């Protein structure tokens, strides 16, 4: 169970809010959610993933998980946050 | 190593107990067992282990899994409860 | 990255030792290596694994890994041993 | 989601250092990056991930990841290292 997802953020702080004014890539092991702040590490999930498994991660976009539709917090409240405060 | 299954808690106080007079469900990933609280955490779980695996997720029902047959007992011990309180 | 294998234990302190005088099951799970102490500790992760895979979890017996090959020293070096003290 | 890679250490101590004079392998699970600082480390975790998954784990060689492509940067931001110290 991995994927990538994105979820608001606070763009002054880097806090994780529920009505952040920008948004952040996230990372999902199966054990926690972690921040991915830069397209290169979002690239490395990427490639180990598709080495390992032939298909690519899945990725949720701010199309399915958004403000309206906050499936993050579901996601984050089974998986918690990691290296980054929430709220 | 992924499964859904339920398990009993007390209503009142939130406590997992072998003798909880209501069921919760529960995720485990392989490395801890954590309480699913809501039906829309399980529904975030299914979807990316389908999303994954190209297949549901396995899930332990009453029938299989219960105060007569507490295999919970056997899956917490080799992947330990975390998040909330234990008997 | 999941097995079951036997390492030795000492059966006076439930210490982890090179020369243990009796045999313990453990599982990894791809982070940590944790003691089975119980039959159906076993059979639950046996039934999980395939119930994910579609085949057995891979195994490990004393023809394959003992104190004349020890291989389990190496996985749990890299896979730390959990829950129990060692050596 | 796993892999063995190979990054840069200082060979007298032990530390990893963006500039170290000599290699290490590491082994990634998705959760975190260990050291592997025996062959027969990096064997046992090649036989574990075939038996699983029935293909050789994914390795990224000093041809991919170097100096001029830190690619470890990467990795060990989304999946931090444990066990040993680091820059």
């Amino acid at each position: 169970m991995y994927c990538l997802y994105e979820r608001p953020i606070n763009s002054k702080t880097g806090v994780l809010e529920w009505n952040g004014d920008a948004w952040t890539v996230m990372f999902c092991n199966g054990v926690n959610c972690r921040r991915v702040s830069h397209p290169d590490e979002m690239k490395v999930i990427e490639d180990i993933y598709r080495k390992n498994n032939g298909k690519d991660i899945p990725f949720y976009s701010q199309k399915e998980w958004n403000k309206n539709a906050p499936w993050y917090n579901r996601l984050e409240t089974v998986c918690p946050v990691v290296g980054i405060t929430k709220k």
